[PDB]
């Protein structure tokens, strides 16, 4: 659910950085 690199999100495309 974000534009950043990181882990895939559960329910939306895009990724997130934990923390
Ligand atoms: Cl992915």
């Amino acid at each position: 659910g974000t534009l950043t690199p990181g882990l895939p999100e559960d329910f939306l495309p895009g990724h997130y950085m934990p923390g």
